[PDB]
């Protein structure tokens, strides 16, 4: 019964954005709709911290200075993404299993996301802070 | 808004995942800390998508198409205010001349990729 340690772990989302949308509606959307939507559920289920990284026309222009010289196949082109920390994989399991959550958000995604080209991840982490 | 640079690495194609991870968590990161610290780095964040999370991976994404899942083996985080802290510090001969020759040891530099965004982040 005795068992490894639970690591943080950091589950992320990594959302390409409507074809026909523009990047200011999607963003708009995440910022404004769909992360009022997301926070009570998360609070509810203990999520540690709620990360929303965001690929637009104020980070791109620090990204090409930045990445000035590396081929755009060395860039990682997801317009948004989600990342979770929980301290078990158990929480997060149970929140998908919210039939609230789901009624909820599973058809807001269709407003921002390409499902076609959206992608997870399922780490452990280590951190540091400075 | 605060910024994250994210690199994302494969393993170098003959090595383990065993090695590349302890090679990641035992070599590279105190290599790192060092230089993160003196520049403006925030945080600095490894992910590892290894044989400890890859089961908790499954269970989570069981009946998902095996296209949706990021297939990298680690994810390097650096939170920083402007990308002129970081820049400052890939023009520093020392961390280039020991970090660079580091990579080579664990990273596929041909499938690897970076990111820089700005963030939105609530706390619990």
């Amino acid at each position: 019964s005795i068992g490894e340690p639970n690591r943080l772990l950091c589950w992320s989302i990594y959302v390409t954005k409507k074809p026909d949308q523009s990047e200011e509606d999607h963003h708009n959307h995440v910022s404004k709709v769909n992360a009022p939507m997301m926070i009570p559920f998360l609070k509810k289920y203990g999520i540690v911290r709620y990360t929303v990284k965001h690929n637009d026309a104020y980070s791109k222009p620090k990204q090409a200075a930045l990445m000035a010289g590396q081929p755009e196949e060395n860039v990682l082109a997801y317009d948004t993404v989600f990342e979770m920390i929980v301290k078990d994989i158990e929480s997060i399991q149970t929140m998908q299993k919210d039939e609230e959550f789901l009624r909820t958000t599973i058809p807001d995604h269709f407003n921002f996301a390409d499902m076609t080209r959206s992608k997870g991840s399922l780490t452990w982490i280590e951190e540091f802070t400075f």
